[PDB]
DNA sequence: CCGACAGCGCATCAGC
DNA sequence: GCTGATGCGC
DNA sequence: GTCGG
C-alpha cells in the first residue's frame, strides 16, 4: 500500500541516525513509517497521512513530494553522495556506530575491504562484526532457533540443575523467525562465577564460537549449531536475581508496544512496571518498596488484568 | 516556545 | 594507576 | 521531527 512510503522514511530514519547523529529524529521517522505501515489505506496526499499520530508537518510535506514526482530530492542527493552512503554503510557492522563509522570514511576506509586491510584500527568487537558481517544480517528460522534452545537448556542444566533459563523475545512470542537469540538467566542463589560457568560450557561443547562482551551479569556472543554449514548467529545470556526474574522475562519477551500499553494500563491501577520490580505509588505518586514476584501471572493480577499469552503480545 | 524522546552493561577512551 | 565520560548495542 | 506542557 505505502511501501514507496515507508521505504523513503526508513532511509530518511538511517541517515539520520547514521550521519547526521540526531537519534531523535531517527525515532520520528521510524515511528511514522511503523504507524503508516499499520494504516490500511493507500496514501492519497501528505494531509491525510497528517492525521495519523507522529506525522507531522514535514513528513507530510516529504509524502506530498512522493506523491507527486515519485521520489525525494534530498534522498537521491543523499545516496549518491560517497562520503554519506559509506557512513551508511559502516554503521551496518556491529560495533561500527556513527563515530566511528565517520572516524574510518575521514581515513579514507570506507568498504568492507578497507576495514579487512585496517585490522589494526578495529577493536575486538568490530572484527568480529566485520567476521560475521553476512551472517548477523540474517535471520533464524524458529526450527534453529528450537535446536538452538534445545542446547542452551540442556547445557545450563548441566552445569546446575537449579539455573533457570529463558529464551524470550519473538522466539518466545511465537514468531517464524529472529534476529538473534536472548537468554535470562537465575538462580536461587542470587537475589536483589554464575554466568561464567554457564558461558564456559557453552563454549566447552563449541556452540558459543566468540565473545563481544561479558561481564557478572551480561554476556553478549556468537554462536553456531553443528553441521552444509549454518550460520554464526548474535546470543546474549543475562544473569538477573531471582526475585526480579520474571519482571525480566516479561520485559524482553515484548513486544514494544505490548510494554508500553502494559505499563500505561499499570499507572491507572496505581503501580509502576520497571524491566526489574512492580511498584506501588502512592497518593502524593512515592513509589512503595517493590512487590514479590514469583510468575509472569502474578504481574497481571497486581494491575487487574488477565494473564497474557507471549503469543498474544504485539 | 521549548524540553522529552529509555536506560543500562560492558569496552574503551580522556583526564587526572 | 583510578575515575568518569563516551560509544555501542539492545 | 513530533508531541505536548
Ligand atoms: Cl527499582
Ligand atoms: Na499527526
Ligand atoms: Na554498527
Amino acid at each position: 500500500l505505502n511501501g514507496g512510503i515507508t521505504d523513503m522514511l526508513t532511509e530518511l530514519a538511517n541517515f539520520e541516525k547514521n550521519v547526521s547523529q540526531a537519534i531523535h529524529k531517527y525515532n520520528a521517522y521510524r515511528k511514522a513509517a511503523s504507524v503508516i505501515a499499520k494504516y490500511p489505506h493507500k496514501i492519497k496526499s501528505g494531509a491525510e497521512a497528517k492525521k495519523l499520530p507522529g506525522v507531522g508537518t514535514k513528513i507530510a510535506e516529504k509524502i506530498d513530494e512522493f506523491l507527486a514526482t515519485g521520489k525525494l530530492r534530498k534522498l537521491e542527493k543523499i545516496r549518491q553522495d560517497d562520503t554519506s552512503s559509506s557512513i551508511n554503510f559502516l554503521t551496518r557492522v556491529s560495533g561500527i556506530g556513527p563515530s566511528a563509522a565517520r572516524k574510518f570514511v575521514d581515513e579514507g576506509i570506507k568498504t568492507l575491504e578497507d576495514l579487512r586491510k585496517n585490522e589494526d584500527k578495529l577493536n575486538h568487537h568490530q572484527r568480529i562484526g566485520l567476521k560475521y558481517f553476512g551472517d548477523f544480517e540474517k535471520r533464524i528460522p524458529r526450527e534453529e532457533m528450537l535446536q538452538m534452545q534445545d542446547i542452551v537448556l540442556n547445557e545450563v542444566k548441566k552445569v546446575d540443575s537449579e539455573y533457570i533459563a529463558t529464551v524470550c523475545g519473538s522466539f518466545r512470542r511465537g514468531a517464524e523467525s529472529s534476529g538473534d537469540m536472548d537468554v535470562l538467566l537465575t538462580h536461587p542463589s542470587f537475589t536483589s562465577k554464575l554466568l561464567h560457568q554457564v558461558v564456559e560450557q557453552l563454549q566447552k561443547v563449541h556452540f558459543i564460537t566468540d565473545t563481544l562482551s561479558k561481564g557478572e551479569t551480561k554476556f553478549m556472543g556468537v554462536c553456531q549449531l553443528p553441521s552444509k554449514e549454518y550460520p554464526h548467529r548474535r546470543i546474549d545470556i543475562r544473569l538477573i536475581p531471582k526475585d526480579q526474574y520474571y519482571c525480566g522475562v516479561l520485559y524482553f519477551t515484548g513486544s514494544d508496544i505490548f510494554n508500553k500499553n502494559m505499563r500505561a494500563h499499570a499507572l491507572e491501577k496505581g503501580f509502576t512496571i520497571n524491566k526489574y520490580t512492580i511498584r506501588p505509588l502512592g497518593v502524593t505518586g512515592v513509589a512503595g518498596e517493590p512487590l514479590p514476584v514469583d510468575s509472569e501471572k502474578d504481574i497481571f493480577d497486581y494491575i487487574q488484568w488477565k494473564y497474557r499469552e507471549p503469543k498474544d503480545r504485539s
